[PDB]
């Protein structure tokens, strides 16, 4: 009996997150994500994910101090970023840069330094993503600012100014909501790489590769491309119906686990509504409502997190092609939590196949 | 019920390879690998893995000509390879190069170009591996030579001189034996990445990352480090007893599937013996023997392919740190065969977990 896509197969135990079946609450180390997103910073959530408890005041100060001192890219990195083609997909840049950073890290292959390594990657990723987004618009790097927190800083590095609080806040929430999600394809790839005792950079580079795909993190970018294509809320009804008759996958809808709605969506939809109120986003809110209602009638399939996220990022001012690297910026936390868990309770991940090829044959 | 490490779990069908059980015979598209290793070239085996059939002589001539025409790296790649730290692990150079290659490939995200992408990767990998190996010896790159076949070209690029037939033959046999091996970790990593509809370069870069670990391809490097630490066949028994008492894994022994011998080992052991007689390697042959016998007594466990490969590569003259990248050069064929099969019969790979963390708790100040 063949477990295609490992659907339904329990593959390991984890302490990092759970969907509480009763409420449909996603929890990170026991805490509901909707409450974390409403009340915490990304720094607190990252600490929580790594350590398994909320930080004390002194712990957060040390964590924040190390994060801010780790944001700078070295001269080798600026050079690589300036040199990579500016017409490759932005996920390629993130894939190459992380692999590059791994090579430079004296502790790359020392599994006992994972906490330091994960922190370094979490801190530098926004710097790389901002530079790559900006270089494609003909713009130079804006340095990390040690007076700004994680969310404010990334925004500052993208745009040159910290935007309205409503945008800072919606962005931060997105980072919290994307941070961790069990054994999704990219976290699972990271655990497969880790299962051979390979290093944390190799695992993240593998996870970034998995995340790139249209059926995983590539969806948020694809949601926005679609919304643009639709143009007007008037077109959505026909646009959808036609795509469904071609038996095509609708981006932003569909989940392996959730059957009655993604528990992250209500938080992000509200974030989208606030950003859409502040920045003239009614058009996309309308397309949202219509496309969701038509999907609920035709298929009964409810939106996943990538659906509200796509237009929210568009409205925040990000370039569409950078949506998945921005997902990377957040999911690095979940990823590295899982990598650390896998390394400390490890077994080689090595399944079996059924054969359907040529029967044994003699060399002619 | 928790399927830790997916042990014994059948996750898909493949047409690429299987082990005939009664005979413990690894086959590639139905042909025993033992036979392919004895009679074929790596070119022929790569073609077979990708196409499902051996090439006719005409098909081979053309395929080989495409392979030789795809070996070269441009200066930007050469600058990338020279810029990377000279003491990072050689697998990091391969990991980064392949990622960079993908960035440079306008067909990166087009799955209908997977065959051509696979061929380009297979052809250029040896060029990269040889440059990086030579760079650590303080030596310049040597161009790929379009008058040499796969195996001879890599040796020439490494050493400046095609060595004697015994060394060429043993190297080519190793390339054939390493090409493909079912749903091992690195192959399975490639399939998981592919399952999201990500691209062949992302998939390979993941596989490379997986192959690196000492529990997978990193074991061939680790076997040689271990043999050098042992120093002398007399020291073997004690060195081993100590490691077993500490409950450590022994590199080159253990396998998720094989229980009564690795299908590939006897071929590679004979190739090791041939190189040994022409390269003054009795010391490594004796340590091999004693270590294998000591492991059979203490644990009942037999060597895997990585055990004979290590000293074989060392006597061939390759640097220890490049052993796993040389594995990459071969295994690119199987990986990409599995990527293409995955991409053409795809389903997202997304398993479940069991939870053992904090029960639901109230965020302070709710």
């Amino acid at each position: 009996d063949i477990k295609k896509g490992l659907a339904g197969v329990v593959v390991d135990t984890t302490a990092i997150s759970k969907v509480v079946p009763q409420t449909n609450s996603l929890t990170y180390r026991g805490y509901p994500v909707q409450d974390l997103a409403a009340r915490c910073s990304f720094e607190q959530v990252a600490f929580l994910l790594w350590r398994g408890e909320l930080p004390t005041d002194a712990e957060l100060a040390l964590f924040s101090q190390r994060e801010r001192a780790s944001r700078r890219v070295d001269r080798s990195m600026l050079s690589l970023l300036a040199k990579l083609p500016d017409n490759c997909h932005p996920m390629d840049v993130v894939r190459t840069a992380i692999s590059y950073l791994g090579a430079e890290d004296p502790d790359e292959d020392d599994a006992a330094a994972n906490r330091a390594k994960a922190m370094r990657m979490m801190a530098v990723l926004p710097t790389i993503v901002a530079i790559d987004m900006r270089r494609r618009r003909g713009l130079p790097p804006i340095a990390p600012h040690s007076g700004l927190g994680y969310a404010q800083n990334f925004l500052h590095m993208c745009f040159g100014e910290v935007p309205e609080t409503a945008v800072v806040s919606a962005f931060e929430q997105s980072m919290i909501l994307y941070a961790e999600h069990g054994f999704n394809a990219s976290t699972f790839a990271a655990r497969v790489v880790t299962s051979t005792q390979s290093d944390i950079y190799s695992a993240v580079t593998g996870a970034i590769g998995a995340l790139k795909g249209r059926l995983h993190g590539g969806a948020n970018e694809a949601v926005m491309h679609d919304m643009i294509e639709i143009g007007d809320p008037a077109n959505a009804r026909e646009w959808l119906r036609a795509k469904l008759a071609r038996k095509e996958k609708i981006m932003g809808f569909g989940h392996r686990v959730y059957r009655h709605g993604d528990s992250r969506v209500p938080t992000m939809k509200r974030a989208l509504e606030r950003v859409g109120t502040v920045r003239d986003g009614q058009r996309w809110l309308d397309i949202y409502q219509v496309l969701a209602a038509e999907m609920a009638s035709a298929t009964g399939i409810l939106p996943n997190l990538d659906f509200p996220t796509g237009p929210a990022y568009y409205l925040m001012g990000f370039d569409i092609a950078s949506f998945t690297p921005i997902f990377v910026m957040s999911r690095i936390t979940g990823w590295t939590a899982h990598i650390m868990e896998q390394a400390t309770a490890n077994a080689l991940i090595r399944p079996l196949s059924a054969y359907c090829g040529h029967e044994q044959r003699v060399l002619p």
